[PDB]
């Protein structure tokens, strides 16, 4: 799937091209952030993974970082640091989602939207990532 | 109009009976409070007028006390009424059906909706209430 | 846990009560059918089950009919407590609490929620009825 | 004066069609899949002039392609714009609809609704009276 014709259709917007910097390590980002989006990863123009996420900048500096934590399944990170290194060209794209709550005498109930819509276009696009 | 039916298919809940004191008053309750409800008044068991509040004790004081018309501009005229009713014999009762809110919550912030806003056109619609417009 | 203040602080509303006849059949039930809600069994006043279901009516004449027919293949745990309390003398009543729908259109299509499917878990984590096996 | 992109990202607004005079001109028919139940953002070489609401985008873009053939002091400045050789886009957000249905039936809210004041006062567009 490409994925500018899937962000038209979607409604996602380019957030961010990931990019190596002078040593070989990936720029962090300096771009506002966005919260509760369903994003997408694109290598090359094409799709490859769709995720969920309360905090953009967050799961990002994940992905940056997780195959290098001794600490810590971190094979997208190892994918994204990969196939930056062969000079792909390396996206984020985000859809923006929501919070409903209803409030009644049992309390608060919430749902976050994304968790309604990842199932929806995992099945909808197949990436090879999504397993 | 029949109260009782549209209780049970609408869980309407009987909250209190009005009734006189020795000076013509209405007697004050000691009832828990309800918070965001659609009223419903019912008058020897048929359903006269269908309303919304966010405190329903606070609105029944209204009914009790609006017939002093301290406030001359407030509605006195459903409080009239009321107590018509009690002076002639009548029964009258407040039946409510509990409501709540709804909230979404964008990049700006947060829209909230008390849901007796979206119900309490419909019912009045829906059953035509004598003292509804 | 008390069904009286239960029944008024969540809006239970009494929908029917089960009795034993003279030769011990549960006797037929004369109900309108109420959808979508949660309800509660109660004994002797006391709250002992909460449940979810699409149709109350159809729900309470599977528990007659397994009581009545002494049937035990049911999954029959609640049939046959509800019947043991029957035999005890007690009083046994439904209670309904209507619940409804909330639904979500998108150009994904319609995300639609049933609140029972919310509720049902809170009302057993609020109150651990005992017939709720956790 | 807002620059779209700004607004663009931080708001999700999409770019959605760049208006096209023909060569005898008359705009362009629009070409792209249909959006619905969006806020729509006017732009004036990336400029935002406007802020709306719609459940139908391509009807709505439309009315402004033909209105004034036909108050249409929109799509009049959307021509002339088009005629100063000025580029003018339309951009879409993305918006819903919630419906609860129980003993009185199906209420339903449609977000741009929520959504259209809220824009209008933040961006405080020149369109906007």
């Amino acid at each position: 799937h490409h994925m500018k014709e899937i962000a038209t259709e979607y409604s996602f917007i380019k957030y961010t091209e990931l990019e190596l910097d002078d040593n070989g390590s990936i720029k962090q980002l300096s771009i506002p952030n966005k919260y509760n989006v369903i994003y997408a990863i694109a290598i090359n123009d094409e799709l490859v993974y769709i995720g969920k996420t309360k905090n953009l900048r967050k799961r990002i500096n994940y992905y940056r970082t997780a195959i290098n934590r001794k600490d810590k399944d971190s094979t997208k990170s190892a994918l994204i640091h990969s196939a930056l290194k062969e000079g792909s060209k390396v996206e984020f794209y985000a859809r923006q989602c929501f919070n409903l709550s209803m409030t009644n005498e049992l309390g608060t109930m919430t749902i976050a939207t994304i968790d309604l819509e990842a199932p929806l276009f995992i099945k909808l696009f197949n990436p090879p990532w999504n397993i």
